[PDB]
């Protein structure tokens, strides 16, 4: 599923991102912006043979099993797969956990190298929310 930007806003509001560890709506927006297009079904391979899966382009290296990532984790226990459903719980539910890692949004390198620090609210902007 490709979202539309208000759309992913309100699934990912209702599904309890917005503020989440202190992050606003629209941070969240923009990760999903530049890591996946809002596409559910985005995936990426990684240099370490690892793979980036779904909205949020997930780690395979840490946080869902994909059967072929040598000496992964599989944190979010979760198949790696079950990020590119339409329904975007699974992604939600993980990236709570992967925020809560220490890091906070670095853990998204796209976050901080294209979000942090601008103007965020952009992203849920003219929004029904
Ligand atoms: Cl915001
Ligand atoms: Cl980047
Ligand atoms: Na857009
Ligand atoms: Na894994
Ligand atoms: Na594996
Ligand atoms: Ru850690
Ligand atoms: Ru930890």
């Amino acid at each position: 599923k490709v979202f539309g930007r208000c759309e992913l806003a309100a699934a990912m509001k209702r599904h309890g991102l917005d503020n989440y560890r202190g992050y606003s709506l629209g941070n969240w927006v923009c990760a999903a912006k530049f890591e996946s297009n809002f596409n559910t079904q985005a995936t990426n391979r990684n240099t370490d043979g690892s793979t980036d899966y779904g909205i949020l382009q997930i780690n395979s290296r840490w946080w869902c099993n994909d059967g072929r990532t040598p000496g992964s984790r599989n944190l979010c226990n979760i198949p790696c797969s079950a990020l590119l459903s339409s329904d975007i719980t699974a992604s939600v539910n993980c990236a709570k956990k992967i925020v809560s890692d220490g890091n906070g949004m670095n853990a998204w390198v796209a976050w901080r190298n294209r979000c942090k620090g601008t103007d965020v609210q952009a992203w849920i902007r003219g929004c029904r929310l």
